[PDB]
C-alpha cells in the first residue's frame, strides 16, 4: 500500500498516534517516509539475518516472529506478516510498544537522522486532520 501523506496521517491520527508519548503526528509520518517511503509492504533484509517490516520498518530480531531469524525474540507478540498489510494498526500498535522504551522514537534511525529537529508539521500541513 502506497499511502498518501494526508491519508496515512489521518489513519495515524485516529489510532491515537498523536502526542503518543508526547510526539506530534508529523514525527510519525516523516518516520514512515524515510523508513519505508510510505510503502506498507517494504522489507529490508539485514546482515545478522534480520528483516525489517512495513510502514515503520519494524525488525524481527526483537519485535516480531517470522521464524527465520537465527537469533532471538518477539516483544510485540505478533507475526511479522501482520505488519505487511494495507491496514497499519498492527505496525502502529507495535510501534507504540517500541517508543515506550527509553529511546522513544530514536529506534527509527531514519526518524532521528531526518526528522528529529525538522518542521514536522511540514508533513501534516495540508491534511484534513
Amino acid at each position: 500500500k502506497v499511502y498518501g501523506r494526508c491519508e496515512l496521517a489521518a489513519a495515524m491520527k485516529r489510532l491515537g498516534l498523536d502526542n503518543y508519548r508526547g510526539y506530534s503526528l508529523g514525527n510519525w509520518v516523516c518516520a514512515a517516509k524515510f523508513e519505508s517511503n510510505f510503502n506498507t509492504h517494504a522489507t529490508n533484509r539485514n546482515t545478522d539475518g534480520s528483516t525489517d517490516y512495513g510502514i515503520l520498518q519494524i525488525n524481527s530480531r526483537w519485535w516480531c516472529n517470522d521464524g527465520r531469524t537465527p537469533g532471538s525474540k518477539n516483544l510485540c507478540n505478533i507475526p511479522c506478516s501482520a505488519l505487511l498489510s494495507s491496514d497499519i494498526t498492527a505496525s502502529v500498535n507495535c510501534a507504540k510498544k517500541i517508543a515506550s522504551g527509553g529511546n522513544g522514537m530514536n529506534a527509527w534511525v531514519a526518524w532521528r537522522n531526518r526528522c528529529k529537529g525538522t518542521d514536522v508539521h511540514a508533513w501534516i500541513r495540508g491534511c484534513r486532520l
